[PDB]
């Protein structure tokens, strides 16, 4: 290890969280992503079975990396004196959903339906594995352009899923729910559904619905693009002010707008190729 197992390429994205590089596993050569996180910057720490002190992100990734391709999987990890290094899957070709919507503008509803459905299945997988992502948004969704499959990235803001209130939050504020803005309290699943409503609005309108705290708290949704009544209803349901008025995942996937979703490969052939 470890600079000998992977050839490192260009930066994909960086920030106070850390830095993510394109890479190749020397022996495959598998496309990977190499994420560096400074220990001094790690806010949330976790423990491994063998009792190793490790960024909670590593704990969460291990818990979701079973095989379901809706989450970018953690292939390996290393500890350095001042940092941790994560080796993650990298689909090629790929584009994140933020860039995709930027290039294409608002998405046709048939395409938004397929993307949104796949995000729901991925988020359901995380919760089934005991993991709350806490930063669901277009930037953190990768599109495998050949297969039409979407994949969740960046669990650096995530937490173990629990049924009691969260009093901390470090995801994206314009995706955070009104109960966080107002009371610095939220429950995991209803906060996730709120962020999913923001995500869906962004897909079909090409921009997010709320920019300021007061707009989040008012909860009035104005549509700047033509959107079907069924889609508008689903979005407004996900963005209910009262958390307990929001739909469950089952209720979202049973919604009239969500019926007859395209398969991922269909999605790619029609909309991506
Ligand atoms: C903060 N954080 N932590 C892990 C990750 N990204 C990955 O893990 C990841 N990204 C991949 C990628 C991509 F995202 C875009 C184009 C091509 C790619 F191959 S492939 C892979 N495994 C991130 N990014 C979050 C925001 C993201 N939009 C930034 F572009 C990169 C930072």
């Amino acid at each position: 290890p470890l600079e000998s197992q992977y050839q490192v390429g260009p930066l994909l994205g960086s920030g106070g969280f850390g830095s993510v590089y394109s890479g190749i596993r020397v022996s495959d050569n598998l496309p990977v992503a190499i994420k560096h996180v400074e220990k001094d910057r790690i806010s949330d720490w976790g423990e491994l079975p063998n009792g190793t002190r490790v960024p909670m992100e590593v704990v969460l990734l291990k818990k979701v990396s079973s095989g379901f391709s809706g989450v970018i999987r953690l292939l390996d990890w290393f500890e350095r004196p001042d940092s941790f290094v994560l080796i993650l899957e990298r689909p090629e070709p790929v584009q994140d959903l933020f860039d995709f919507i930027t290039e294409r503008g608002a998405l046709q509803e048939e395409l938004a339906r397929s993307f949104f459905w796949q995000v729901l299945e991925a988020v359901r997988h995380c919760h089934n594995c005991g993991v709350l992502h806490r930063d669901i948004k277009d930037e953190n969704i990768l599109i495998d352009l050949n297969r039409g499959e979407l994949k969740l990235i960046d669990f650096g803001s995530g937490a173990l899923l629990k049924d009691t209130v969260y009093t901390d939050f470090d995801g994206t504020r314009v995706y955070s729910p009104p109960e966080w803005i107002r009371y610095h309290r939220y429950h995991g699943r209803s906060a996730a559904v709120w962020s999913l409503g923001i995500l869906l609005y962004d897909m079909v309108c090409g921009d997010i619905p709320f920019e300021h705290d007061e707009e989040i708290i008012r909860g009035q949704v104005f549509f700047r693009q033509r959107v079907s009544s069924e889609c508008q209803h689903l979005i407004r349901w996900c963005l209910a002010l009262r958390p307990s008025d929001r739909p469950t995942f089952e209720e979202i996937q049973n919604h009239p707008w969500m019926q007859d979703v395209l398969l991922p490969q269909e999605t790619a052939e029609i909309h991506l190729h």
